[PDB]
């Protein structure tokens, strides 16, 4: 089912506590607020915020299309003002979504907002979004592990490989 | 030094979790199994728990407040037919897990099971039955590894007492 | 596209407003519980159709497969143990999205349960107490009912024609 | 315990002003889009979409707070080239309808305006309100979908205290 490991458990760990490094040396008197929207990027946050040798806090947001704009089902529990904000993605391309959702939290005036994400695809050019942290530059082949799913499965995989299709 | 003593370190939580893993593993062998969990005390645990479990295993999230308990953000899917294990942080007073188990059990799910990571002694009076239990511990407020106080300690590797002073 | 009238709102505004004679009889305030959104504009009229002091509770839901799971969207503001609720919808095929709620509003243990429907259709699984208006299992649409979206702001209820 | 607007104000406002709107919104196969928030201006919103003669459409939203609002129940649909029309049972001090329009505008809809029932005097805040009902005096006021610690909703007039 899975065709080839494209990326290893221990490569992503290895990855992971770089960026945390990364991170908290440039965050470096409230804590950074890891923002994530459900569920693709559930292991990345929870791995990456252990990573992070700075206090972090966790928030989720869950949407749903309509069918660029999303249909919110689970909004944020805590104002946004005057804190730092790290949204925290697994994989960036097509993203329209992570654009409305820089857009929509920038609204809530935070003090700072930046966009983390663990993959990122060639496509991603066509997105107006920054992103200051990439783990890794992968094709735009289909690929399911670490978060990452085909109707809801293999998220529980440790790496991250290609699906052969079927 | 928010922190007094240290109660479980990050080896004996992993060490734990790929026990249960295994013992969870074993008696979920013939869909996936279905790990539900309430945000957002067991996030950091049910990423680790499911890498822990060597059968598939599906992510499901519920976003739930107080007012007997108030749903924020329902399940994405119909769990009819499925066999759910619900994924608990810690457990004493129970009462919101009392709910949790009977309202899924409406769903009518082909099966329903309960897995906490700590257990606290004031347990013993709700009349919940629980699978599986990480950790029974004395009933002192901790906290790390999910666990928060005012959204904070979360991103702790470890769990242990918090300070009289906080 | 309404092909033909067969009720007004003359006709519908005034059995609502004996339908609010009846809860005024049977029935601190009491609490109106209802699925948005094709029997809010029933709800509105029946509250100030009622004598004693009532409430709006509303409550938003969306649906899984079919066959009666239910998802839910918004769910009650309050808490509701020991209290006057009253269900309030809008039509009753052999649809069981109503007991669902009946069971999900049992389960939080209230004082009395009753649903309130305007139009009834030859299905029934509840106990439904007081009916407005008994139809066939014709097509329905008009005063809070609906076909893609539309069609809800008529004061009365007309058929449409395929 | 007083009473400021008769129920015969308030059905006969509404059905001059549901005229107001029904020739100003009259190209486009879609419908007026009726677009409130829970639960205070839920009982306008079905006397006032039958005193407009064009067909209207009902849309609700659930907010909670923390002008920092937040969602609990969103839009069903995209109001992406649509015609919004934002209820509101009275506007006072709260930035909530300017947020309400800073978010709605973000769905880029074909145009947006705002009408509301009662007004109160400090409401010269954001985004102006294309039409009013009643022009209210700085008291708080129950009856007729407004209420205080949820109750005086089910009254069809609108009396002070
Ligand atoms: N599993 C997986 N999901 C992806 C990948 N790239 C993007 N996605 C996510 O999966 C979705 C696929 O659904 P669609 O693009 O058809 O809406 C994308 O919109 C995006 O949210 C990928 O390489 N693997
Ligand atoms: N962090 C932490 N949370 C706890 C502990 N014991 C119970 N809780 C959680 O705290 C909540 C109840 O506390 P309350 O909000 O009523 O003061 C429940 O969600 C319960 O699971 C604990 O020892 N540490
Ligand atoms: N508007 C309308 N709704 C109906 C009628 N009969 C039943 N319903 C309700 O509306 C549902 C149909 O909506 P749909 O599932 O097509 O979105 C039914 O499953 C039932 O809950 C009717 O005659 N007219
Ligand atoms: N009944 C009534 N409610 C009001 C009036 N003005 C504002 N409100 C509502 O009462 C709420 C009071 O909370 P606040 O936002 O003022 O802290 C407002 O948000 C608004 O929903 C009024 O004049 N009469
Ligand atoms: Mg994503
Ligand atoms: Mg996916
Ligand atoms: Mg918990
Ligand atoms: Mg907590
Ligand atoms: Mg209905
Ligand atoms: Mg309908
Ligand atoms: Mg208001
Ligand atoms: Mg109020």
């Amino acid at each position: 089912d899975i065709k080839s490991v494209l990326l290893t458990a221990e490569q992503i760990q290895a990855r992971i506590a770089e960026l945390g490094e990364q991170i908290g040396n440039d965050y470096r008197g409230q804590d950074l607020l890891l923002i994530t929207v459900l569920k693709g990027a559930v292991l990345f946050v929870t791995d990456l915020a252990r990573a992070i040798p700075v206090p972090t806090q966790f928030e989720f947001m869950a949407v749903s299309s309509y069918g660029g704009v999303v249909r919110i089902l689970k909004d944020l529990d805590r104002d946004i003002h005057g804190r730092d904000v790290l949204i925290v993605e697994d994989v960036v391309d097509s993203g329209l979504t992570l654009s409305w959702l820089s857009r929509n939290l920038t609204s809530r005036n935070p003090r700072s907002l930046r966009v983390c994400t663990l993959l990122r695809k060639p496509d991603a050019v066509h997105a107006n979004v920054e992103i200051a942290y990439v783990g890794f530059d992968i094709p735009n082949d289909f690929v399911v592990g670490y978060g990452l799913d085909y109707d809801e499965r293999y998220r529980d995989l440790s790496y991250i490989g290609t699906l052969d299709p079927r």
